[PDB]
C-alpha cells in the first residue's frame, strides 16, 4: 500500500505547459511559478473512481525521447491551443509513442495516452479548434482533454483520464 501504482510520462513542444500542469495536478508549494532548470520526477497520491493511486509523472524538457518512453506505462501529449504548430508535433509525438511501444512488444493501446490541448483560457487566442483536437484524437484513437493550467481546469480530467482508460481494457 501507498507504492506507486502508475507512471505517466510527460510530452509537448517547450512551452505547451508540461511543467505547468504536473505543478498543479500534484499540489506543489509553488504550484504558480515552480519550474526548476533541470526537471523533476512528481507524485499524486489520489483516489481515482474509488481505487487509491498513486501517480508518478515524469516531466520532460530523439534518443532520450525514446528513454522516457520506454521507462513509462501512460502518457500524456501536451499542445497549447494557441499554437498550431504545437498541435503539429503532439501528433508526430503520438506517432514516436505508438512506433516505440510497438518495438518492446515484440499490449500498448493508443487509448493509454492522452492529447492535452492546454491554455484553454486563452480562447480569444486559440489557433487550434476544439472539434480539430477532437477529430485528431478520434483518427488516433487516444483521449483529448482540453485543460488550462494556470486556473486548474480540467487537469485532474485529463492525467486521471488514461488510468481510466488501462482500467477499461482490463475487462
Ligand atoms: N494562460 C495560461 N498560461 C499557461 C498555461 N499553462 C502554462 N502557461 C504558461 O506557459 C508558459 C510555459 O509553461 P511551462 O509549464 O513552463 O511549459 P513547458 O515548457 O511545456 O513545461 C509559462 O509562462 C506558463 O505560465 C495555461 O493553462 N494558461
Ligand atoms: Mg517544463
Ligand atoms: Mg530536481
Amino acid at each position: 500500500a501507498g507504492k506507486i501504482t502508475d507512471k505517466i510520462a510527460m510530452l509537448g513542444e517547450g512551452g505547451v505547459g508540461k511543467t505547468s500542469l504536473t505543478v498543479n495536478l500534484t499540489k506543489h508549494v509553488f504550484s504558480e511559478t515552480y519550474d526548476p532548470t533541470l526537471e523533476d520526477s512528481y507524485r499524486r497520491q489520489c483516489v481515482i473512481d474509488g481505487i487509491p493511486s498513486h501517480l508518478e509523472i515524469l516531466d520532460t524538457a530523439g534518443a532520450l525521447r525514446e528513454q522516457w518512453i520506454r521507462q513509462n506505462e501512460l502518457f500524456v501529449i501536451v499542445f497549447d491551443v494557441t499554437r498550431r504548430s504545437s498541435f503539429e508535433a503532439a501528433e508526430r509525438l503520438f506517432e514516436e509513442v505508438i512506433q516505440t511501444k510497438r518495438k518492446l512488444d515484440e499490449p500498448f493501446a493508443p487509448s493509454l495516452v492522452v492529447l492535452v490541448g492546454n491554455k484553454c483560457d486563452l480562447d480569444t487566442r486559440r489557433e487550434v479548434g476544439t472539434l480539430e483536437g477532437s477529430s485528431l484524437a478520434k483518427k488516433l484513437g487516444c483521449g483529448f482533454v482540453e485543460t488550462s493550467a494556470k486556473l486548474g481546469t480540467n487537469v485532474e480530467e485529463a492525467f486521471f483520464s488514461v488510468v481510466r482508460a488501462d482500467r477499461r481494457r482490463k475487462r
